[PDB]
């Protein structure tokens, strides 16, 4: 299984070959004629009544490419949503331009007695490989003096009368689910490091890694000829850090910065680097 090391102190004897380890499959380069850019939302219900099988109740694409017959006429994201039984069409309805603001809230024209159970809104980002999903638990009354909503600590319980409309909130704002983004710059990892002691915030900059291959080293030449990292290191995701020989004075905290910001991706490992002998 795997597993993410964020931060650890280390000790390395003096003139060995330290390996600060930084690694993320979120950072692997992949051509464009496989960017799948499509975010999708979907609402899934796992009855208490059937106690079984999750079903699909309805979904909602942001993108698709628009055709003419045999003619592609471009893509652009636009929207619509699809219910999975023929039955539920205009009873199950997402907001127009979900993806425009974030907001995905399930509302049913009228609950049925099937329509009791635990709802859950799915949001899937084909690009970013990102899985985000909220639960809305639903109970259908025929007491209206119980009809109502509470949150009981960790998610929306309904309580809807026969016959009477729901909404089950789902409210995503966050920039890689809405429409709105900046443009879209390359991966970037960038090594920095800061005496023992001293605040992340005025860390020195060692080396940026940008996606395209292209890098920048920083310090004094002795510095840089012992700092390395290996070549091609967003095809594997790896951008560990070689140190090669260590010294006592390389002693302190180092950062790896590792940043997609149209996927939301901004992580650090951090290593408090101690040097024996
Ligand atoms: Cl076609
Ligand atoms: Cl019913
Ligand atoms: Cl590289």
């Amino acid at each position: 299984d795997r597993s993410v090391v964020s931060e650890s102190t280390v000790s390395w004897a003096a003139g060995a070959r330290a390996v600060l380890r930084c690694q993320s499959p979120r950072m692997v380069w992949t051509q464009d004629r496989l960017h799948d850019r499509q975010r999708v939302v979907h609402w899934d219900l796992s009855g208490s009544k059937a106690g079984g099988p999750a079903r699909r109740l309805v979904d909602m694409y942001s993108t698709g490419e628009q055709r003419v017959g045999e003619q592609r006429l471009g893509e652009q994201r636009v929207g619509e949503q699809r219910v999975y039984e023929p039955r539920d069409r205009g009873r199950l309805l997402l907001p127009p331009s979900a993806f425009h603001d974030g907001n995905f809230s399930l509302f049913i024209r009228a609950v049925e007695e099937t329509d009791e159970g635990l709802y859950t809104c799915n949001l899937h980002h084909h690009y970013c490989h990102l899985y985000e999903s909220l639960a809305v638990s639903l109970e259908v009354t025929d007491d209206p003096r119980a009809a109502g909503a509470h949150w009981d600590g960790e998610k929306e319980v309904l309580a809807v009368e026969r016959g009477a409309p729901a909404l089950l909130t789902c409210v995503n704002r966050a920039h890689v689910w809405t429409d709105r983004h900046l443009e879209e710059a390359q991966q970037v990892v960038h090594w920095d490091r800061q005496p023992p002691g001293v605040p992340h915030d005025r860390a020195d900059r060692l080396l940026d890694l940008y996606a395209s291959g292209e890098r920048r080293a920083y310090g004094p030449p002795f510095l840089r000829d012992r700092v390395a990292v290996e070549a091609d290191a967003f095809a594997r995701g790896d951008f560990s850090l070689l140190i090669d020989p260590v010294e006592p004075a390389d002693e302190g905290t180092y950062s790896c910065h590792l940043h997609h910001h149209y996927c939301g991706l901004h992580e650090r490992r951090v290593f408090h680097l101690r040097v024996t002998e």
